[PDB]
DNA sequence: TCGGTAAGCAGTCCGCG
DNA sequence: GCGGACTGCTTAC
């Protein structure tokens, strides 16, 4: 098999590499790597090395990496460019693996673990590690086993062994319900003292050394705790055995009260699953506890236990250990669904970087572009300092706030990467400039054609048409990958709806789910077989289809993020190819494209509808247009349609057969105007929106920029079994809006869009009467708590103190003297509740860590003094008033002359 | 050697016989 | 008690 790396580190003048060899065995080597860098030399000498602009360079081969570094500094002091890859481990990887990496994941040791630490005096701080580690569960992906290290004797209590038999039982039968599919995979190891547990864990670690180390919050808790605990007991040298190269780096975090640490373990790639989740999931959660995310991702119940966690080991050691095991499994379950570890491996090996560098789009692209150019014997430019400069971005149309009955949307495929490829924007393809006219002059095609020789953007930049650029070349590769995966995702989504449609008439049979690949649209034969399946098999197929859809979502959306990341990278000062001329060539072209096509669509639709000067395009943002389809529907007349699906088909056909070719014609003309390399402005129909036929639903509404709702029947070729709400920007979409309020506002919207004013008024009235009966967490607001210290003045709010920080300070004073009340963590999220005047907390609001119940001592008072009136007004009524006034609708029946009767 | 912009809304401060 | 000029947070893209 072809060899591939696992980890790589630079340690002084040595590269330390863990790798898989040709026989599939894990090995480690130390290499005294001799790096090369480059300097410009005169033309009149035979070299094979050229910079990206075609200028000749001479190679400088160094005896060691220090020498190469020191030479860089001398060149800066002389004032001459030092070219080549300055991150030597990237050069080493590029030299060692000069081919496309084909890795075997079954050879990569992926470890996830979590520890328990009983603490009788508040949160057990990793920097101090003053309490015994009393449990560790460590799952190893090669053994496919959960290794459980359990402390029986502790200064905080002596306990009996954990029982696997009791663990497997239903919670309703006094067990812990450890999932049956992992019972046989547990290897249980009890210990009579902490020293023996830790030594054995260390010996175990040596035998089974993680390559990928993950888990929930491992970077900020488990790793530094294990490290500092071992250090305090045995010494730092022993603690360094957690590094296969015996090298660590300790970073102390600042704040003011309660410093933290991050430990870098050399030769290990730490991918904290919380960080993977935040980067790759595209959610913003009100809480990031494992309980909350697990419920969200897997629909599994919260792991219940009685009393404080500080007393869980002594009162119920059995459950304590079981919950430790289940928590490790939950992360594995989330990963089986989300596939972020797979993505990280995919992306890291593609780029030829340390696996943990997938967090950095800049490092990722630097390495991709470096490897690409090196293949051509080209030499990369030195990184340079730039002052941070703001620059212009996308165009967003101001919508007229209103209801909009029939809406069709259209969207440009992968816009910024497509602009890069169309225009041929790259550091080395810059051909020159032209004198810019006002943007509106290009949009209206009155400005002089920029060039008849070069490919242009309306920012004034010209690029070569007949030359490949490394940025377009490499961005096209990842785009093509993205396209493949999004195809699988959309197919799986279409397949899902087939199953949902078949679930309306399930068969009374004992059968099995069909063995199919959900990444491809079902054949007619499969659809016929599905129409004859039982509910049980249909439901199993739907789960499978949806899992396939999620897998494809992960793969496509993050490849999209990577390629869009390259366009933004050009505007980040730390990027080797930072260049506002290029960043701005992209965004300005985007602005022109949206507004050009707005004009062309208004022109086309007026023509075909036989009118003049009417505005069909009601809104647009960056690369999308929203077209009012009322007059298209009216020209045929509403009465002609048999049902909702009839007019949806009509609009779908109209869009594909008439609008799209006209849109294509328009963008082809734009491409000729800018004399671009390749026409890649592909704008396809996205949503078809409207009320159900014969209903009083309003179909849709906008309140302003980035704030709208639509009743959608078809999305990107997925005809929904049931209409789906597309809500952007409104409070229903915001993580700061209370849970029960998002639900209530969404139902208010569903009613407005599908049913009408009366239905809305009926629901509002019910919700208002029941508001005060909702659970307090479900109606609490949420906010991130940044810069808490700044506004803290002897425990009281300083000037300009934000509402949520004021709430934290109120909580801080309320839990003063308390031992085991959870502290608010800087940068994390809090629930927030308003408090009535006169309350014993002494201030207008309280805030506490999100995803948690508020501590039992003050919970009673919070419930008593909660200001329901303010809460209802601020979180529910005020946004609803925004939606309804925009929609020319009332959520409460207005007084009228009719009030004299009854009725 | 750590490494995108546009834009809406809640809230504080302050002006306001 | 409600605006305008800020900060802060959050979402659309
Ligand atoms: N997180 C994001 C989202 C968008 N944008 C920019 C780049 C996109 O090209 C453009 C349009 O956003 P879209 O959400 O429509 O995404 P794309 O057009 O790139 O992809 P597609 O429409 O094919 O899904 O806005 C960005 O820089 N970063
Ligand atoms: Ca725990
Ligand atoms: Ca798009
Ligand atoms: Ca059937
Ligand atoms: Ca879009």
């Amino acid at each position: 098999m072809k060899e591939f790396y696992l980890t790589v580190e630079q340690i002084g003048d040595s590269i330390f590499e863990r790798y898989i060899d040709s026989n599939g065995r894990e090995r480690t080597r130390e290499v005294e790597y001799k790096p090369s860098l480059f300097a410009h030399c005169p033309e009149s000498q035979a070299t094979k090395y050229f910079d990206i602009y075609g200028k000749p360079c001479t190679r400088k081969l160094f005896a060691n990496m220090r020498d190469a570094s020191q030479w860089i500094k001398r060149m800066e002091d002389i004032g001459l460019e030092a070219l080549g890859m300055d991150d030597f481990k990237l050069a080493y990887l590029s030299d060692t693996y000069n081919y496309e990496i084909k890795y075997d994941h079954t050879k990569i040791r992926v470890a996830n673990f979590d520890i328990e630490v009983t603490s009788p005096d508040g949160f057990p701080e990793p920097s101090q590690a003053k309490h015994p580690i009393d449990a560790i569960t460590h799952y190893d992906s090669i053994d496919d086993r959960f290794y459980v290290f359990d402390l029986l004797n502790s200064p905080y209590g002596n306990v009996e062994e954990w029982s696997i038999e009791i663990a497997a039982k239903l919670q309703e039968q006094g067990g812990d319900e450890v999932p049956s599919e992992i019972i046989d995979k547990i290897i249980y190891m009890p210990f009579d003292n902490e020293k023996e547990l830790l030594m054995e864990y260390l010996n175990f670690w040596q035998q089974k050394t993680p390559v990928i180390l993950t888990g929930w919050n491992v970077e900020s808790f488990a790793i530094p705790y294990v490290y500092n605990r071992i250090k305090n007991i045995f010494g730092e040298s022993t603690a360094k055995r957690l590094s296969p190269h015996r090298k660590t780096r300790v970073k102390v975090i600042e704040n003011m009260y309660g410093s933290r640490e991050i430990i870098t373990l050399f030769g290990i790639s730490v991918l904290d699953y919380i960080d993977l989740y935040k980067k790759f999931s595209f959610t913003n959660q009100p809480s990031y506890s494992l309980d909350y995310i697990s419920e969200f991702e897997l629909n599994v119940g919260k792991l219940k236990y009685d009393g404080p966690i500080s007393k869980l080991r002594e009162s119920n050691h059995q459950r304590y250990i079981s919950y430790n095991i289940i928590a490790v499994y939950r992360v594995l379950q989330i990963d089986a669904k989300r596939q972020f570890i797979n993505l990280s491996l995919d992306m890291g090996y593609y780029a030829k970087i340390q696996i943990q560098s997938v967090f950095s789009p800049i490092k990722t692209w630097d390495a991709i572009i470096f490897n690409s150019l090196k293949e051509q014997n080209k030499v990369i430019p030195q990184g340079r300092s730039h002052p941070v400069q703001p620059y212009p971005g996308a165009f967003v149309k101001e919508p007229i706030p209103n209801r909009y009955k029939y809406v069709m949307s259209f969207d440009l495929t992968s816009l910024y990467p497509s602009i890069i490829r169309q225009v041929n924007i790259s550091p080395e393809t810059i051909a020159g400039t032209f004198k810019v006219a006002p943007l509106h002059d290009y949009i209206n095609a009155v400005a002089e054609r920029p060039s008849d020789v070069y490919s242009c953007s309306p920012n004034g930049m010209m690029y070569y048409k007949d030359r490949d650029g490394v940025v377009p070349t490499e961005i096209t590769k990842v785009f093509n990958q993205r396209k493949e995966h999004k195809g699988y995702m959309l197919a799986a989504q279409r397949n899902g709806e087939i199953i949902k449609e078949a679930l309306h008439n399930p068969n009374l049979s004992v059968d099995e789910p069909l063995d199919v690949d959900y990444r491809f649209d079902f054949s007619d034969e499969i659809k016929e077989k599905i129409k004859k399946l039982s509910a049980k098999s249909l439901n199993e197929m739907l789960f499978r289809a949806q899992r396939t859809e999620v897998a494809g979502m992960t793969a496509q959306i993050n490849r999209k993020a990577l390629i869009n990341g390259l366009a933004g990278a050009l505007g980040n000062v730390w990027f080797r190819y930072y260049d506002l001329r290029n960043a701005t060539a992209i965004t300005t072209f985007g602005q022109m494209a949206l507004q050009w096509i707005e004009r062309k669509v208004n022109e086309y639709l007026n023509e075909v509808c036989g009118t003049e000067g009417e505005a069909f395009v009601l809104y647009g943002d960056t690369d999308s247009i929203y077209v009012s389809a009322d007059k298209i529907i009216d020209k045929v007349g509403e009465s002609k349609f048999r049902d909702t699906n009839h007019w949806v088909d009509f609009l779908d056909k109209f869009a594909r057969e008439r609008m799209e070719p006209a849109i294509d014609r328009g963008f082809r003309e734009m491409c000729e105007y800018m004399n671009n390399k390749q026409h890649l402005m592909f704008m396809d129909r996205e949503a078809i929106a409207g009320p159900p036929l014969g209903s009083k639903g309003i179909g849709g509404f906008w309140t302003g920029k980035k704030r709208y709702a639509l009743n959608v029947w078809d999305m990107e070729g997925t005809r929904y079994a049931e209409p789906k709400l597309k809500i952007m920007g409104l409070e229903t979409q915001k993580s700061s809006t209370p849970k029960a309020v998002q639900k209530a506002l969404k139902e208010c919207i569903r009613r407005m869009l599908q049913e009408g004013e009366e239905s809305l008024q009926e629901y509002f009235k019910e919700f208002e009467k029941e508001f005060r009966q909702l659970n307090y967490i479900s109606i609490a607001s949420v906010s991130s708590a940044n810069n808490i210290a700044k506004y803290d003045v002897g425990g009281f709010p300083g000037p300009k103190c934000p509402f949520h920080i004021r709430g934290i300070l109120t909580y801080n004073r309320a839990i003063k003297g308390n031992i085991d009340a959870p502290q608010v963590v800087e940068g994390e999220k809090v629930y927030v509740l308003p408090l009535r005047e006169g309350n014993p907390f002494g201030d207008k609001c309280i805030a506490w860590p999100s995803g948690t119940e508020i501590t039992d001592l003050i919970k009673d008072d919070v419930l008593h003094w909660m200001d329901y009136t303010v809460l209802l007004e601020k979180t529910f009524i005020k946004p609803l008033e925004g939606f309804t006034s925009a929609a020319k609708l009332d959520y409460e029946k207005k007084a009228s002359l009719f009030d004299m009767f009854d009725f």
